[PDB]
């Protein structure tokens, strides 16, 4: 019975543990993460004059979430390198008892706090026509906050009860829907009242919303997308889930935030 290996990430570490490589790739990766998130946080600030008063809201929230993004992610990155040591024996990483392991909290917090921003921000930029303000901000929150609690409740059931793990995956992916349902609602009114420069950005926002967000859900199952006995089951799987979800967080964020600013400007020319 295994007792050191939590998480799927602490469990290959007390098990197979990582290669040179596979544990190399991972710390480049999410330093690469919190690299780009201090990027975009100069950017965010110094743009910021580029588009009329009553956009700024949309550039404030974008500087926030890069705050909180460069701060977790550079507390998660932290926490890769100081939670596995090279073992000369086998010259592998294991696990380290003298480390304080692998810890999904930096990571889960950060989306508890940056999904309700990212969600709000849209609503400084485009205008609704049928839907209030604040029904679709109240559904954003209360969908956003649940999606991430439940997944949270999920994670920790991972190795322990499998199925548990996507049972709660699933409330969680209904929360989701839920939120995508809303933000395509808010994406056609906002294309209404303007000019076809500003629906082109809404739309390319709309695929771009749609792609980086699924990319999480996606990072949550990789593991297991080849099955148990899969090639996916190893430090490969864990690789490509801290991969995907770096893509996700540098998309979802920074890109979004560039694209939501582009759109201001194009309202701040008709
Ligand atoms: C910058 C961080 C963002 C935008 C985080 C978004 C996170 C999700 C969309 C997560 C969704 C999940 C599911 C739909 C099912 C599995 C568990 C989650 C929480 C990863
Ligand atoms: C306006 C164009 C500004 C480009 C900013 C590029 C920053 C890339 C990160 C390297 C520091
Ligand atoms: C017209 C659109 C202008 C694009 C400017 C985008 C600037 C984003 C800079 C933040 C991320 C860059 C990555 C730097 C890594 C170091
Ligand atoms: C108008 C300001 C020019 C873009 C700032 C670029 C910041 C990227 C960080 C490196
Ligand atoms: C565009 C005016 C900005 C008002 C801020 C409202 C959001 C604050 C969240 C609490
Ligand atoms: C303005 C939208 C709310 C984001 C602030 C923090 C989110 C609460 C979770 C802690
Ligand atoms: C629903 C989101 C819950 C996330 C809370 C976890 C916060 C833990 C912060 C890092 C762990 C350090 C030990
Ligand atoms: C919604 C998930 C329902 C159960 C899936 C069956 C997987 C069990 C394998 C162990
Ligand atoms: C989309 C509705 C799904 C119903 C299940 C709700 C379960 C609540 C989760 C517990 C909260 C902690
Ligand atoms: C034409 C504008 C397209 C915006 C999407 C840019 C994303 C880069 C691909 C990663
Ligand atoms: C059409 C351009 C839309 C942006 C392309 C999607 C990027 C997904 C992120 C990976
Ligand atoms: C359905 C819209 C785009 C989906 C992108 C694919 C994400 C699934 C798993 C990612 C690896
Ligand atoms: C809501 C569930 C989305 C996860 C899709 C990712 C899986 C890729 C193909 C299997
Ligand atoms: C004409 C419209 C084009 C605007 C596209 C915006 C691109 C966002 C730039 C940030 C991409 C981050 C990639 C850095 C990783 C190295
Ligand atoms: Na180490």
């Amino acid at each position: 019975t295994q007792e050191l290996g939590a998480n799927f990430e602490n469990f290959i570490g007390a098990t197979e543990g990582f290669s040179e490589i596979a544990y190399q790739f991972t710390s480049h990766i999410l330093t690469l993460g919190y690299a780009v998130m201090l990027a975009g946080l100069l950017y965010f600030i110094l743009t910021i004059k580029n588009v009329d008063k009553k956009f700024q809201m949309s550039n404030i929230l974008s500087a926030v979430v890069m705050v909180s993004a460069f701060l977790l992610l550079y507390a998660q990155a932290q926490n890769w390198t100081s939670s596995f040591t090279f073992n000369e024996e086998v010259g592998r990483y294991f696990l380290d008892p003298s480390g304080d392991l692998f810890n999904n909290g930096y990571r889960y917090l950060n989306w508890l706090i940056n999904v309700p921003m990212l969600l709000f921000q849209i609503l400084f930029v485009v205008s609704l026509t049928t839907s209030k303000f604040s029904s679709v901000r109240n559904q954003f929150w209360f969908s956003g906050a649940m999606m991430i609690i439940t997944g949270y409740i999920g994670q920790f059931y991972e190795v322990s009860n499998l199925t548990a793990f996507l049972v709660w995956g699933a409330i969680s992916s209904a929360f989701f829907f839920h939120i995508l349902w809303v933000m395509k609602k808010v994406i056609n009114e906002g294309k209404e009242g303007i000019s076809p420069a500003g629906q082109k950005i809404l739309s390319n926002i709309w695929i771009l919303f749609l792609i980086s967000w699924t990319l999480y859900p996606g990072a949550y199952l990789m593991p297991y997308l080849t099955g148990v006995d899969g090639f996916l089951y190893s430090e490969d799987g864990v690789m490509a889930r801290q991969l995907v979800y770096t893509i996700a967080d540098v998309s979802s964020k920074v890109i979004y935030g560039v694209l939501l600013g582009n759109l201001a400007i194009t309202l701040s020319n008709k």
